C-alpha cells in the first residue's frame, strides 16, 4: 500500500528499446500539490554491438517485460519523514530508464533499425498521462534524476516547462534536480579505442550516440553551437547557462562514471595530478551554479539512496540544501561545493 505502482503507457507506440511499452511508477499524495518525477539512469549504448550486449546482460534497461508491479520509494522518493525530511508527503513518480539514450531519443524507430530510442517522448507522455491523475492540480513539479537520468533532466526540464505552459497549466512551477549527470568532455587519462560502452571517451560516446539515437537537445543550447556540434549540449556545463527553469545540481567531484569514461583505475604521480585536476575542473564548472551540492567523494548517484541524508558539505546535508533552495523559490546555504583536493577528503562520503 505504501509502494509506487506501475502504469504502462496507454500509447503503445511509445516504447522501451525492444518495443515493449514504456511506463512509470506512481504513488499519489492527494493532499500535496508537489510532484517529484524521477528519471532513472544506467549508462547508454551507442551502436548495434554494444546495444546487443546490453540486451543480453542488462535487459531490464532495454525492456519493460519484467518490471515489477510496485516498488518502494527510497531517498527523495521515500514517504518516510526520517528518510525524506522535507519531501516525504509529495506525489512520487519513478520513470524507469529503458531507452539507453540518456533520455534524448525523439523518433519512432524505423523497421530497418532494430532498437527504438524514445526517451524524450516517454517523458512527455508520462507528463500528459499524469495530468489526468492529479498533476493538473500541481503547484511544483521537480523533475529529478540520477546519472544518465540527471543528464536527462538537463536535456528535458525546459521542454517539460514549455509543454505544461503550452497545455494551459501556468501555475505549475517546473524545476530540475540533476544528480550525477554533470560530466566533463575531457581527455581520457589514457586513450582507448571506443570499443566498449563504459571506456569510450565521453566526447566520442555522445558524438556517436546522438546520431545513433537521433537524439534531441534543448533548442536554446543547440542554437549556441554550430550545426553538427549538438553533442556539446549533453554536457551540463554547456547546457546549463541557457536553461530557463531553476535546476539544482548534485555532483560528486570524482564521479565514478567520470573516472570510468576517463579510463582511470599509493597512486603514481601522473594519475594523482589527473585526479586532482579533474576535481578542480568540476569545481570550476560549478562556480556559477548557485544551487549546487558537490562533495569531494568518489561515488555515483545519491538522491534515491536510503543514506542520502548522511553526506554533508560545510555542515549542511543534501536534503537541507534542497529545502533551502525550495524556500528561496517559494542561514540556509544553497551553494555547497567542497574545496579539498582528493576523493574522500570529506569525512562523510558514503561507502
Ligand atoms: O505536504 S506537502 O507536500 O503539501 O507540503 C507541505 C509543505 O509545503 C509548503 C512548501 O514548502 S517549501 O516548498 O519548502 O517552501 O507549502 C505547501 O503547503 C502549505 C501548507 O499546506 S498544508 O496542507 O497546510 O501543509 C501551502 O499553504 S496553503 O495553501 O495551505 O496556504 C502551500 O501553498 S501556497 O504557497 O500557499 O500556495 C504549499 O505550497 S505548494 O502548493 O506545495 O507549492 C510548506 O508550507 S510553507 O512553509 O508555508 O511554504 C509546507 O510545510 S509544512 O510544515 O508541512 O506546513
Ligand atoms: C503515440 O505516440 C506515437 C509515437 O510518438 C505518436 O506518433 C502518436 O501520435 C501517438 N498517438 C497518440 C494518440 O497519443
Ligand atoms: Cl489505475
Amino acid at each position: 500500500n505504501e509502494d509506487l505502482r506501475l502504469h504502462l503507457l496507454l500509447n503503445t507506440s511509445v516504447t522501451c528499446n525492444d518495443g515493449s511499452p514504456a511506463g512509470y511508477y506512481l504513488k499519489e499524495s492527494r493532499g500535496s500539490r508537489r510532484w517529484l518525477l524521477f528519471l532513472e539512469g544506467g549508462w547508454y549504448c551507442f551502436n548495434r554491438e554494444n546495444c546487443d550486449s546490453r540486451y543480453d546482460t542488462m535487459r531490464r534497461l532495454m525492456s519493460s517485460r519484467d518490471w515489477p508491479r510496485t516498488r518502494t520509494g527510497t531517498g527523495i522518493l521515500s514517504s518516510q519523514p526520517e528518510e525524506n525530511p522535507y519531501w516525504w508527503n509529495a506525489n512520487m513518480v519513478f520513470i524507469p530508464y529503458c531507452s539507453s539514450d540518456v533520455w534524448s531519443g525523439a523518433s519512432s524507430k524505423s523497421e530497418k533499425n532494430e532498437y527504438a530510442f524514445m526517451g524524450a517522448l516517454i517523458i512527455q507522455e508520462v507528463v500528459r498521462e499524469l495530468l489526468g491523475r492529479g498533476l493538473s492540480g500541481a503547484k511544483v513539479l521537480l523533475l529529478a534524476g540520477s546519472s544518465a537520468g540527471g543528464t536527462g533532466v538537463l536535456l528535458n526540464v525546459d521542454r517539460v516547462a514549455e509543454q505544461l505552459e503550452k497545455l494551459g497549466y501556468p501555475a505549475i512551477q517546473v524545476r530540475g534536480l540533476a544528480d550525477s549527470g554533470w560530466f566533463l568532455d575531457n581527455k581520457q587519462y589514457r586513450h582507448t579505442d571506443c570499443v566498449d560502452t563504459i571506456t569510450c571517451a565521453p566526447t566520442e560516446a555522445i558524438r556517436r550516440g546522438i546520431r545513433y539515437w537521433n537524439g534531441v537537445v534543448p533548442e536554446r543550447c543547440r542554437r549556441q553551437f554550430q550545426e553538427g556540434e549538438e553533442w556539446n549540449c549533453f554536457f551540463g556545463y554547456k547546457v546549463y547557462p541557457t536553461l530557463r527553469s531553476p535546476v539544482f545540481v548534485v555532483q560528486w567531484l570524482f564521479d565514478e562514471a567520470q573516472l570510468t569514461v576517463d579510463n582511470v583505475h599509493p597512486v603514481q604521480e601522473g594519475l594523482r595530478l589527473y585526479i586532482q585536476n579533474l576535481g578542480r575542473e568540476l569545481r570550476h564548472t560549478l562556480k556559477d551554479v548557485p544551487a549546487s551540492f558537490a562533495p569531494a567523494c568518489l561515488s555515483h548517484e545519491i538522491i534515491i539512496r536510503s543514506h542520502w541524508t548522511d553526506v554533508q558539505v560545510k555542515g549542511t546535508s543534501l536534503p537541507r540544501a534542497l529545502h533551502c533552495w525550495d524556500r528561496s523559490l517559494h542561514g540556509c546555504p544553497v551553494h555547497l561545493v567542497d574545496s579539498c583536493p582528493w576523493p574522500h577528503c570529506n569525512p562523510s562520503c558514503p561507502t
